[PDB]
């Protein structure tokens, strides 16, 4: 319906702004764009599943994305590529995990904050029924 269909709408511009929100902190600009496979070209060979903020906006775009648990999930996985990727002692490794965890923990934090849960809940049975 109608009124659905601006349920949706509605949520694509909260998410552009929280992943624009995300972009634009300095910790987390290695999350903004994907990885180069001329600059890392083992990449592609260990994360199955790339992730990245850019990436997302596309998605956002495309109507990827009806509920922003399923958001979240695109952002948990930008986290645990990071951590499965960079999983060593060395600080290049631990800074790496460090932002990347931060850059869940504020997804989640800006979400926690800023979404209604009836809306999310609204998502979620719009989505159920299709």
């Amino acid at each position: 319906s109608m009124q659905e269909e601006d349920t949706f709408r509605e949520l694509r511009i909260f998410l552009r702004n929280v992943t624009h929100r995300l972009a634009i902190d300095k910790r987390f600009r290695v999350f903004t764009k994907p990885v180069d496979p001329d600059e890392v070209p083992d990449y592609v060979t260990v994360i199955k599943q790339p992730m990245d903020l850019s990436s997302v906006i596309s998605k956002i775009d495309l109507h990827k994305y009806l509920t922003v648990k399923d958001y979240l999930r695109d952002i948990d996985l930008i986290c645990s590529n990071a951590l499965e990727y960079n999983p060593d002692r060395d600080p290049g490794d631990r800074l790496i995990r460090h932002r990347a965890c931060a850059l869940r923990d504020t997804a989640y934090a800006i979400i926690k904050e800023e979404l209604d849960e009836d809306f999310e809940q609204l998502c979620e049975e719009i989505q159920e029924s299709r």
